[PDB]
């Protein structure tokens, strides 16, 4: 065990103790790859695996294939795909329970239940992808994942399009998703733009890409190279490793930051190292020294000691180009909220859905 100080998720703690081995042990399984004879034509790259469109040869559907060049994370991946697919009732559609849902009875973890959540069932499954098939190329024998297609426009091109509004939107259905594979006993652990598929004309968001995602277990020591560089939360990046579900509430927030002050990426290190100093410029070296102590971590053998930096205020990257969105203090205490070295501090998805800036967006539920 490297971490001196353990840390447990503040909610769903005990998901994969509540299932077993016959839903989180993927080493265990042997995968039935379908050799693609005569069922998925594929045509275009639509990005990079190297992932393609096609059609579902029979019903004429379009659908993803994703080309796989790593044995035990495929396993993974499909294993973690299938369980949030197949759930028959999926927990957050349930009656909220909120003794089910803060499990972590730490003293100084129950002082970050927030005074606002969202209690309300919500259909976040119906925002994960889909996984259709698992096939081999019939010639060639490379493996591949099928999946539901979605007509994306990249976030390049499609964020600046949007209102304040419609981000919230776009934002909430993906604390959706996060609520609903955290119910479940899953971390992402890869949360960014390039993995949230928006077809904006029918309003549907996918979190797709689930080839870092892994379930948790209490006190369980993970790997930290995981996620994309910008959205590595400090856990990752000071290596304690007994980290969970937060994780991808640091990975929201960083997104939710470079979508409300149009600077992408919000955090821009240049290295491994860079991107923590990049971040502890922003939130001071403070705060971060009185994390390091509350877990009793030695930064890993690439660092110096961190130099010293006053936290910069949210308000200071507000501009002109960006009030429309920045502009109100919801959004700025949302974000400050997410964007914590603590990942127990953060809000959590159903916290963060509770918050006063997804007000609108609650307020159009029912029908
Ligand atoms: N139009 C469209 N593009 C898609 C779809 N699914 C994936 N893509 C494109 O293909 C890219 C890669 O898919 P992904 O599953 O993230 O593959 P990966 O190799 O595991 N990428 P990463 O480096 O993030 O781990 C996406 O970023 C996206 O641009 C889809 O349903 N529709
Ligand atoms: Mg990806």
């Amino acid at each position: 065990m490297k971490c001196r100080v353990w840390s447990e998720a503040r909610v769903y703690t005990n998901i994969n103790k509540q299932r077993t081995e016959e839903y989180w042990d993927y080493e265990n399984t042997v995968i039935d790859w379908s050799t693609n004879t005569k069922d998925y034509e594929i045509e275009n790259k639509v990005g990079r695996s190297e992932v393609f469109q096609g059609v579902k040869l029979d019903s004429k559907v379009k659908i993803v294939i994703k080309m796989l060049k790593k044995k035990k994370k495929i396993k993974r991946e499909i294993k973690i795909l299938t369980d949030l697919s197949n759930e028959k009732v999926p927990p957050t559609t349930l009656p909220f329970q909120k003794d089910q849902y803060y499990t972590n009875q730490k003293e100084d973890v129950l002082k970050f239940i927030r005074p606002y959540i969202f209690d309300q069932p919500h259909n976040g499954h119906a925002n994960i992808i889909h996984l259709f098939d698992i096939i081999k190329d019939p010639i060639s024998k490379t493996p591949a994942l099928v999946f539901e297609y979605v007509d994306n426009v990249d976030f390049r091109i499609l964020y600046p399009k949007l209102t304040d509004l419609e981000i919230r939107f776009y934002m909430f259905e993906l604390l959706k998703a996060l609520d609903y594979c955290h119910s479940m006993g899953i971390m992402h652990r890869d949360v960014k733009p390039h993995n949230v598929m928006i077809d904006h004309k029918n309003k549907k968001l996918r979190l797709i890409d689930w080839g870092l995602a892994e379930f948790y277990h209490v006190n369980m020591e993970y790997n930290v190279r995981v996620a994309s560089r910008f959205f590595k939360g400090p856990e990752l990046l000071v290596d304690y490793r007994m980290y969970d579900y937060s994780l991808d509430l640091w990975s929201f927030g960083t997104m939710l930051a470079s979508m409300i002050f149009k600077r992408e990426p919000f955090f821009h290190g240049t290295s491994n190292t860079d991107q923590l100093v990049k971040i502890v410029k922003v939130l001071g070296t403070s705060d971060f020294e009185k994390y390091l102590l509350k877990y009793e971590i030695t930064l890993p053998r690439e660092f110096y000691d961190m130099d010293q930096y006053i936290r910069k205020p949210w308000h200071r990257f507000i501009n002109d180009g960006n009030k429309h969105l920045s502009g109100n203090d919801e959004i700025i205490d949302l974000i400050d909220n997410l964007l914590r070295y603590d990942h127990q501090e953060r809000l959590t998805a159903k916290e963060a859905m509770g918050h006063p800036w997804f007000a609108p967006i609650r307020e159009q539920i029912e029908k």
